[PDB]
């Protein structure tokens, strides 16, 4: 049988999915450690940025499991993405020990403005300010892409890098009490939370797992915007960030919790 992860709930992504939006046509890089084969998941392609590590495959489950909040497939097994019919590219950013380069992440930026994604989903970041990036942020949102990044998990007032950045929309943790995440990092710059604590997902060898942090967070908001563009397909990257936060559920100061926790349900209707 098939469960729906709270999470999933939460963003009210089955009113989405009632109304028959789903993600179909929609194009998801997920730039991480990469997205391993499962049962519950549809890989479209990818390509590899980390030296040493040449396939797509996951060496570490992360990318896996925030591919399966983005669009683990609706069926009768496992669980149920916020997008079940996005399509999803793997671009390997980050080596199986979870960090990678600056270097590396830029490039998956490039090929993802490139090659025409819509979303790109950065579960991923650092204290640490690069200009490289800024530049491959900047570069890929002028191609299109709307770039969706992790706040980051030192439970600071202050954002992470890409997040920070003007042109990444950047994302917070909240609990199943909608309350921020006590590492979930917030202050200027913060758009927008989801959950992200306790949120099962799949995970490599045809398993599932529950983990936390802001990048469980963030693909519940890239699996919105998602359903988003299904539904006004002529919307550009900005129009669908605004339109998300716009439509999200205040939750207090948006100090902590940004414009409040995505809602699929009113970002759709
Ligand atoms: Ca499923
Ligand atoms: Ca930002």
């Amino acid at each position: 049988a098939q469960s729906v992860p709270w999470g999933i709930s939460r963003v009210q992504a089955p009113a989405a999915h009632n109304r028959g939006l789903t993600g179909s046509g929609v194009k998801v890089a997920v730039l991480d450690t990469g997205i391993s084969t499962h049962p519950d998941l549809n890989i479209r392609g990818g390509a590899s940025f980390v030296p040493g590590e040449p396939s797509t495959q996951d060496g570490n489950g992360h990318g896996t499991h925030v591919a399966g909040t983005i669009a683990a497939l609706n069926n009768s097994i496992g669980v149920l993405g916020v997008a079940p019919s996005a399509e999803l590219y793997a671009v390997k950013v980050l080596g199986a020990s979870g960090s990678g380069s600056v270097s590396s992440i830029a490039q998956g930026l490039e090929w993802a403005g490139n090659n025409g994604m819509h979303v790109a989903n950065l579960s991923l970041g650092s204290p640490s300010p690069s200009a490289t990036l800024e530049q491959a942020v900047n570069s890929a949102t002028s191609r299109g892409v709307l770039v969706v990044a992790a706040s980051g998990n030192s439970g600071a007032g202050s954002i992470s890098y890409p997040a920070r950045y003007a042109n990444a929309m950047a994302v917070g943790a909240t609990d199943q009490n909608n309350n921020r995440a006590s590492f979930s990092q917030y202050g200027a710059g913060l758009d927008i939370v989801a959950p992200g604590v306790n949120v099962q997902s799949t995970y490599p060898g045809s398993t599932y797992a529950s983990l936390n942090g802001t990048s469980m967070a963030t693909p519940h908001v890239a699996g919105a915007a998602a359903l988003v563009k299904q539904k006004n397909p002529s919307w550009s990257n900005v129009q669908i960030r605004n339109h998300l936060k716009n439509t999200a559920t205040s939750l207090g100061s948006t100090n902590l919790y940004g414009s409040g926790l995505v809602n699929a349900e009113a970002a759709t209707r």
